[PDB]
């Protein structure tokens, strides 16, 4: 029982890796504006410019939260596995 | 039982990732504005500018949250398994 | 019963490696505003201009929270496993 | 209000005249620009203005580079005269 | 207000003349500018100007290089002349 | 308010001439900017200006570098006359 793994790889050249993963709340590049430029204006009133509300990555009432998760979260993965049983 | 396995890639340039994932609340490049030029206004009342309310990313009532995931988020991912099993 | 791994790569180049792993509440370029340039205002009352409420991360009512994760955060992982086993 | 007042009167034998031998890059008079003059300009976003990127004169991957050569480069110039008198 | 009074009135042989042998990277005369007079200008956001990246004269990999050359620069210039008299 | 007075008159002969050999990397008279006469500008972010990263003559991976060469380099020049008078 003769098991070989070679692996020799050449890589001519750089590498870049920017931004593997990006999750949640991220939003960008908004503007929200009332009146930018006022002149002669008599009366401004009850203005409501709320982004967002309360804040919470995770909001459990009455909950039983079980979960069985594995994971693996990264930009370059090697992953390599050699078995070799005998069972007599 | 002879098991080989060569590999020797010859990779003549650069490389480059970006942006592997991306996913959830990502909304970009929105404009709201009410009145942006205003010149002789007597009266704005009322206004309601919100751009979101209560932000949660998990939001469980009574919920039994039991998933069993096995997930490898990556952005070059390499899975070799070489399996060589003897029995008698 | 011969096991060989032989892993000798060339990496003829500089590497890098720029936010592997990003999550959570990140908001950017957000810009909220009311009367930026403001010229004769007899009145302005009642302004409203909050980002966001309370902030947690968790926040759990009543919860019974039992997640079993086995996890990995990383930019390069490199995962090597060689069994040979023998029974008689 | 934006008030420019350039000017460029008088150019005489600018570049690359009287030359034995040229190579290579050499772009000239190249002129690249983006809102050169600019009022009352809200947003400006995500303006890309590179040029180049690598400069490599010899890129070879396994190459066998074996050139053979004899040049004589003997250019003959005589009486060559420039002249820009200016009187004011 | 932006005024700006620039001139360059005079320019005589000014650049790369006269030469036996010229070679290699040597741009001239390039002008990469953005908003290069602005007024009242919001925001400037993600601006990418960068000229070039990796300078390499002698880029190789795994390459035999073996050139052989003879070669012999003899220019001759004779009674080479440059005036630029100036009267006020 | 910004007020420039800039004035270049009188240039003779700049750069560059009368040369046996020239070769590398000799880029000139590059100008990059950005917002060069800015009024009442606000926000400015994320700007990128970098000229170049790296400078390497001999970048060599696993090479045989085995050049033969014999060069004279023998030019003659006579009676260069460079005059550049003034009178006020």
């Amino acid at each position: 029982m003769i098991q070989v793994y070679s692996r020799h790889p050449a890589e001519n050249g750089k590498s870049n890796f920017l931004n593997c993963y990006v999750s949640g709340f991220h939003p960008s590049d908004i503007e929200v504006d009332l009146l930018k430029n006022g002149e002669r204006i008599e009366k401004v009133e009850h203005s409501d410019l709320s982004f967002s509300k309360d804040w919470s990555f995770y909001l459990l009432y009455y909950t039983e939260f079980t979960p069985t998760e594995k994971d693996e979260y990264a930009c370059r993965v090697n992953h390599v596995t050699l078995s070799q049983p005998k069972i007599v």
